[PDB]
């Protein structure tokens, strides 16, 4: 029993950790085999933010310029290149911890744990989820650049995301680890500002499935829902529309619990009209986000109470 | 900017972690040097009568793929100590520490002596935890990191009907009124924890949310007697001096952020959120919110 907003162990990880130092800059980069994955802004200077020129920044740059410490140990850069907004810096030694990994663009909804580093050493683990408007709500101080989201499903780490900046509202804005991106975003330092953002349907969906689970059904209602009906009321709360794709995808929650995915649909109307009336929903006063399906199942027990 | 729940980095616990199996139980242990600490309910009680008949070869210790040999026993409280013939490789350098209701800790929950997940918890005033574990996942521990040294505070026992969760101190002194056995054991009336709900103000102060300050201060006796109606843990001047630095950072004085408590435990939060929640959070320590606005390392 209990419901916890729960991170992979982070381990793995952590054995991948380094600084890399490139003039004045100081950030965190991935150590994979024998090459270091970091935030291109590293060669950047304050002033070059603005309007940054890559090309002509990197082509200044020789390897000696890039200082890589894993610990107490000085790795030797021996060669540079840039991969869309991440810079890929060959090192002369392998590294020994590399877990059994594997590069994952994620779509907006899905979740992952983040493994928050300053100066190439970790301080802490969360878990967060990819926004319908592209951003994480992270938790992130100057020097966290270059930290990194993943999964980690049996012993393959998957990472999804490479952390590069903190927009005007507080929320975070990053690259897959081939460089690209999640969102209209741009690493520079332009008026950039986050879309409105909305509720991930399916996941609050899951959420109220992992209620019943755990032995609570107070928010249930004798209604049922058309697909259409679901998506017209929920969009007028800024909800995200629910597809036939999110509707297959709840199937086993629905087995295992009884409740038609419709039926589920029609219990969240009437929350979204009516609240909460004083009473909590595994321990939350809102309806919670950023647990996926697949969150649920792996953490739930498979008996329903 | 943000405020999350964070767990500490958890790799330095991971490569403690095993198997411990007796007869038909199968549960996680702990591996440190040459000793493999586990709830002592591995082996159902007369836990002596119990332990009295067993062998070393009745424990069967698994460490990822490697078999331990079990070359001895005993029981330390409700804890079980088994000698095992190879020290591990991975023992960081840690301590065993009793912690205080109030005080959190990370729970690197395991099933098979295999990690699955990290979260971050407090100890209720009640001493359970409200914690996430499933069957298989006793001998899951709890801990802290200061610099490169755990702190080894919490193993997990069992849970409670109400869904919430039991253990011990490493040494296998329980948290709380709590036996091992299967018997009918209720968590007391749990109360929030004040000091914690405080901190919690002053990291939203520090984020930017300050719609709930007001111009008025309070007294002590005053506020405690408002704590008391709202089953609030009473505040002492012990906590008043643990939020002097926040207080002094925010320029909020201590009693000046329990009127503000006041009025939201009289008036509630009006369909407004801090730090987008709807509740008053008590899980982060006023060394936690300063640990998570400042970016320790470890
Ligand atoms: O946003 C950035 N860094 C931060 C990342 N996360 C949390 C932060 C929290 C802070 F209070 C400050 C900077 C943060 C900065 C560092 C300065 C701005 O130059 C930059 C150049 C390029 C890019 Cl894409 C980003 C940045
Ligand atoms: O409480 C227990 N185990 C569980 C620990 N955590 C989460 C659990 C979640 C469950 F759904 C079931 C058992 C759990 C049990 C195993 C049965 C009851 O015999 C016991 C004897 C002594 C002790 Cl201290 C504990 C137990
Ligand atoms: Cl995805």
């Amino acid at each position: 029993s209990g419901f916890r907003k729960m991170a992979f162990p982070s381990g793995k990880v952590e054995g991948c950790m380094v600084q890399v130092t490139c003039g004045t800059t100081t950030l965190n980069g991935l150590w994979l085999d024998d090459v270091v994955y970091c935030p291109r802004h590293v060669i950047c200077t304050s002033e070059d933010m603005l309007n940054p020129n890559y090309e002509d920044l990197l082509i200044r740059k020789s390897n000696h310029n890039f200082l890589v410490q894993a610990g107490n140990v000085q790795l030797r850069v021996i060669g540079h290149s840039m991969q869309n907004c991440v810079l890929k810096l060959k090192v002369d030694t392998a590294n020994p911890k590399t877990p059994k990994y594997k590069f994952v663009r994620i779509q907006p909804g899905q979740t992952f744990s983040v493994l928050a580093c300053y100066n190439g050493s970790p301080s802490g683990v969360y878990q967060c989820a990819m926004r319908p408007n592209f951003t994480i709500k992270g938790s992130f101080l100057n020097g966290s650049c270059g930290s990194v989201g993943f999964n980690i499903d049996y012993d393959c780490v998957s990472f999804c995301y490479m952390h590069h900046m903190e927009l005007p509202t507080g929320v975070h804005a990053g690259t897959d680890l081939e460089g690209n991106f999640y969102g209209p975003f741009v690493d520079r330092q332009t008026a950039q500002a986050a879309g409105t953002d909305t509720t991930i349907t399916v996941n609050v969906l899951a959420w109220l499935y992992a209620a019943v689970i755990n032995g609570d059904r107070w928010f249930l209602n004798r209604f049922t829902t058309t697909l259409n009906d679901f998506n017209l009321v929920a969009m007028k709360y800024n909800y995200e529309p629910l597809t036939q794709d999110h509707v297959d995808i709840l199937g086993p929650l629905s087995a295992q619990t009884g409740i038609a995915v419709l039926d589920m649909c029609a219990s969240l109307k009437e929350l979204l009209q009516n609240g909460m009336n004083g009473r909590t929903i595994l321990g939350s006063a809102l309806l919670e986000d950023e647990f996926t399906p697949f969150d649920v199942v792996r953490q739930c027990s498979g008996v329903t109470f």
